[PDB]
């Protein structure tokens, strides 16, 4: 779950609020939200596994990504960019 590598440097609110979005409408990607009894006491590594679940391929890391940049972490999405752009070489 190389999802999980980034997530786990999500402090304690901002985890909070991603788990949030999750339940929310997904407007930018017209996906299903993740139903919210779902998400009762989920972890990190949980949260990994529902993503792969609902939204496998490259959904997950797109949802993932934008709410990085919801929750004030675009220091995350520059690095999951860059993994992504080595891995293109």
């Amino acid at each position: 779950f190389g999802l999980l590598w980034y997530l786990k440097e999500l402090r304690k609110e901002e985890f909070w609020k991603f788990k949030e979005l999750l339940k929310q409408p997904l407007e930018k990607f017209e996906l299903k939200p993740i139903p919210w009894a779902e998400l009762k006491k989920a972890s990190k590594e949980d949260v990994a596994k529902l993503l792969d679940k609902h939204y496998p391929g490259k959904q997950a890391w797109e949802v993932t990504l934008n709410l990085f940049l919801q929750i004030n972490r675009k220091d995350l999405w520059t690095k999951a960019q860059e993994e992504m752009r080595n891995k293109l070489n």
